């Protein structure tokens, strides 16, 4: 006889965070796509971080992104071919330079997307991080055009938000692209037009750097006949308005009541 | 004081049986290709089983299988769309007949892969089961050519076996598809051709037959203008030869001193 309605053993019981199931669902949403999740540093040149992404100083479009720069020596920024490079450093404004990177150490065509946690110097509200997460895509090859850009954006939309949902494309301003644009996506159950990111064509001049920077590592030119698309999305305004989450400031919290309630979730 | 190089508390760890491994790794391998995973019933109708697939009774064909034949009543066999359906109860031989049950459930254009355990009567010794799996494969839609299944075979083999591998395609024969081929892939390390499995551009009669159990069910036909190729492959022979497994009894032998050999894979 035993009384089995009788609490069990106390195993611990542990559960993922709130970033990493959506993190984990978007990059599953692009594999399907032919996609493959690979990773950049967090600490960047501002080489790779502005200027290989035709991005220079005092110019106007450089204040789209609030810098955290960084100083001290001793520490050793590795490139792209493993090589020590140069430049000023300070924490990346997004996870686009990795996009120069993984181009100068391959060849297309190839299909990327690249999570990440990226810095900003900005004031913390409830809607607002100065720490938070972006997964960047990049499509590279002969013939790509526009046309697959939208198809992509179409299909993360669909299985994102049902086959109710669906997207529009605005023409807007980025550096690194050209045609560029911003994509919003239908969400039936709130009924409204979530912005989610920016994306385009690359740039000619994105090329034109991951080649000089090739030739200037003894790598023979890769990027001269083909196009290609990239795009990037906030995950955290993505993450909130899917698992329902008011503030922002939970997610680097730390607090368990908020963490524990994630479990189930996949 | 405390000998931290003391054994600690003996919490269990767990482990994954090598055909979930391998059947996950073939899942994710195709997921990249744009297949989506789905299973079908064991226990099967001889109309799914065969006759759906082109393969009648007293036909030399239908000896390429050694049926096992249940008997028994009170069994409700659930058909595609949820409904009631009969015929003569068996274990199916292969997951084939799944392609027709998805094909009468959905519509083109699609990618699937269906993983399953199959039942072949046959004496069990080293490298020959009664009970083993099969990998499915089925992509229909408007277009589809034989050059995508052997695209889809070249990507299977890279994936498996790196870029020093290959892939063979030689004629062979099969009642539900037309032309019809056996494919072999290059392991560059045991260096030899590894026969894989069969495939082909599925056969007129399978699509008919779809249709026909449609119209039956109320449905519209589907599968009037399209075309599609479909692959099976076995997955305990690509396990062995993978994990390095030399008795393929191992598999269903249920020995511990066997099975925790494969914890640490992925
Ligand atoms: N990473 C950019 C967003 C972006 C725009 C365009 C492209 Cl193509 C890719 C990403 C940002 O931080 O605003
Ligand atoms: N399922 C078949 C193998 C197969 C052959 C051809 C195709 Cl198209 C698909 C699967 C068997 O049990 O032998």
């Amino acid at each position: 006889r035993v009384d089995v309605s009788l609490p069990g053993a106390s195993l611990f019981s542990g559960g993922l965070h709130p970033i990493t199931l959506m993190e984990r669902e978007l990059v599953e949403i692009f594999r399907a796509l032919g996609y493959q999740a690979v990773e950049g540093p967090e600490v960047e040149s501002e080489f790779f971080n502005f200027d290989a992404l035709n991005i220079p100083e005092h110019h106007p479009a450089r204040d789209m992104w609030d810098t955290f720069w960084l100083t001290g020596e001793g520490f050793r920024l590795e490139g792209p071919l493993g090589e020590e490079v140069e430049g000023r450093l300070l924490l990346r404004t997004h996870t686009s330079p990795m996009q120069v990177r993984y181009m100068v150490a391959h060849t297309p065509p190839f299909r990327i997307v690249v999570p990440g946690r990226v810095f900003r110097f900005e004031q913390t509200d409830a809607t607002h991080e100065a720490v938070f997460h972006q997964l960047e895509g990049l499509v590279v090859g002969e013939g790509i055009a526009m046309a697959h850009l939208k198809g992509a954006i179409y299909e993360l939309a669909q299985a994102l938000f049902g086959p109710d949902s669906k997207v529009r494309f605005q023409p807007v301003y980025f550096p690194f692209v050209e045609p560029g644009a911003q994509f919003a996506v239908w969400w039936p159950e709130g009924g409204k037009w979530l912005e989610l990111g920016g994306a385009g064509m690359v740039h000619p001049k994105v090329f034109q750097a991951v080649d000089a920077y090739r030739e200037r590592l003894g790598l023979p030119p890769a990027y001269r006949g083909v196009t290609g698309f990239a795009f990037g999305l906030g995950v955290e305004r993505l993450a909130m308005l899917r698992y329902g989450i008011p503030d922002i400031r939970y997610f680097f919290g730390g607090r368990l009541k908020f963490l524990e309630q994630f479990k189930g979730v996949l």
